[PDB]
């Protein structure tokens, strides 16, 4: 079982020595992120490894990265690594490929313009208020609060309302069937037995498609499909993603009906647990660095006096806030990696890359690389002080990727998280208990998350 295993020794590329059938996956005991640093540390600029039989080429040079992510994105590095039995979700933009990806992407971009984002701020700012009362209510009771729980509820509230115009406080209405289903849409752990099996036996993926076994829980997708077509149905009696999409069905185009339901499902999958994880990582950093939390609270109260409500304009005004957000994303880029399938023999910047190879950018590692980042391990928001910008390479730092296929939901996710932080920090402060793990521990699994969940105390500023 060493078919594609000769490739990198042939081209003269360095790397860890692959076992038959398994390749290098046994090196994943430490998790993706620490496998990526070790390889960087030990082979340097470039290296090669095998996910089962699948050869993966890591690159860390910013010029090489740009060529891949930007310059030719369209005729060579268009698609992501196929990853599992996927059924109708093959039409979701993050999963679609080549020409149909390109069609969806430009059908869906107008939905993410800045105009639309502003129509949406009074809708998401509403759940900023909701989150606050939920927070005071169980902070004036004492004591430890689980962030992932309060920020998950907030992330859900904001998705349900901007995706579908469904307005519920999910923390307190925990069983609207709409809360129950959408909550099951978590990010995939690719070190789970199921995905490691799939990686070693990818010839099994088609078999699973046949039995209609899918990585998106068929019971949840059923629910949303029936939900959506009913929403479209009883709407022929503003503003939300569903609506913007229903409109771009009225004149590549003819954004399909089922194509629409797929995008709706995938927007949830993309924004729900991502947004809640980052908010947790940030609020963890703010509790462990009162320096920074105090400075932010002071910045907020100068832009928004008398606990005044955040607007779009006052949000972009706050550059210490922006500093904290980015410095958190550096330390914890929850994507971990960026990947493109190389779909033709190509020659980029002097390195020959044979057709079929997965080219991989180790985002977690580059964000912690001693060259570009002084004291890489410490939470230092001053890195992003507008002084030191332009000392920041947009290809080293890539928490939302880069190029035509970057995070289409970026400015939304950024605006979402900031409005949440502001409303929270206008009202509360967050101290570390010692149910709190200090310092933080990342998971040995395939998701960038804390080992044990983050718990803190929440004091009302009154
Ligand atoms: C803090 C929250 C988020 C982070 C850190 C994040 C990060 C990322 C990253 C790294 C990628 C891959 C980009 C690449 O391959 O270069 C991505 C893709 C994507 N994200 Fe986000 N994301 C977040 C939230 C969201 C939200 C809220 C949405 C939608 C509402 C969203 C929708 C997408 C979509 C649709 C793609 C694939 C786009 C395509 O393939 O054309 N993400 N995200
Ligand atoms: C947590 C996670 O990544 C999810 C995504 C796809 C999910 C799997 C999908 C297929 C599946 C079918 C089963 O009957 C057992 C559970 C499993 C094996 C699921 C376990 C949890 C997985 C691995």
């Amino acid at each position: 079982g060493t078919h594609s295993h000769g490739l990198f020794k042939k081209l003269g590329i360095p790397g860890p020595t692959p076992l038959p059938f398994l390749g290098n996956i046994l090196s994943y005991h430490k998790g993706f992120c620490m496998f990526d640093m070790e390889c960087h540390k030990k082979y340097g600029k470039v290296w090669g490894f095998y996910d089962g039989q699948q050869p993966v080429l890591a690159i860390t040079d910013p010029d090489m990265i740009k060529t891949v992510l930007v310059k030719e994105c369209y005729s060579v590095f268009t698609n992501r690594r196929p990853f599992g039995p996927v059924g109708f979700m093959k039409s979701a933009i993050s999963i679609a490929e080549d020409e149909e990806w390109k069609r969806l992407r430009s059908l869906l971009s107008p939905t993410f313009t800045s105009g639309k984002l502003k129509e949406m701020v009074p809708i998401i700012a509403q759940y900023g208020d909701v989150l606050v009362r939920n927070l005071r209510r169980e902070a004036e009771t004492g004591k430890p609060v689980t962030l992932k729980d309060v920020f998950g509820a907030y992330s859900m509230d904001v998705i349900t309302s901007t995706s579908f115009g469904v307005n519920i406080d999910s923390l307190n209405n925990p069983q609207d069937p709409f809360v129950e289903n959408t909550k099951k849409l978590l990010r995939f752990d690719f070190l789970d037995p199921f995905f490691l099996s799939i990686t070693v036996f990818p010839f099994l993926i088609p078999i699973l498609e046949v039995l209609n076994i899918c990585v998106f829980p068929r019971e949840v997708t059923n629910f949303l499909r029936k939900s959506v077509k009913r929403m479209k149905e009883s709407r022929l009696e503003r503003v939300d993603f569903l609506q913007l999409m229903i409109d771009s069905q009225n004149s590549h185009k003819a954004l399909s009906d089922l194509e629409l339901v797929a995008q709706s499902i995938i927007f949830i999958f993309a924004g729900y647990e991502t947004t809640s994880s980052v908010l947790s990582f940030i609020m963890y950093e703010l509790a462990t660095h009162p320096d920074v939390q105090q400075k932010l609270q002071e910045e907020i109260d100068a832009v928004l006096p008398n606990k005044a409500p955040p607007t779009y304009d006052t949000v972009l005004q706050m550059e210490y806030l922006d500093m904290v957000v980015n410095e958190t994303l550096r330390l914890f880029p929850i994507a971990m990696r960026l990947e493109r399938v190389c779909k033709k023999d190509v020659e980029i910047n002097g390195m020959f890359i044979p057709k079929g190879v997965v080219v991989m950018i180790p985002s977690y590692a580059l964000h912690r690389d001693p060259k570009y980042w002084t004291e890489p391990e410490k939470f230092l928001p001053e890195r992003f002080s507008k002084k030191n910008k332009d000392n920041i390479d947009p290809y080293i730092y890539t928490p939302f990727g880069s190029g035509p296929r970057n995070c289409i939901g970026m400015r939304f996710a950024l605006m979402n998280m900031k409005l949440a932080l502001i409303r929270v920090l206008q009202n509360f402060s967050f101290k570390p208990c010692k149910e709190t793990q200090i310092p933080l521990k990342l998971s040995l699994g395939g998701l960038l998350q804390p080992e044990k969940p983050v718990v803190l105390k929440v004091e009302s500023r009154d």
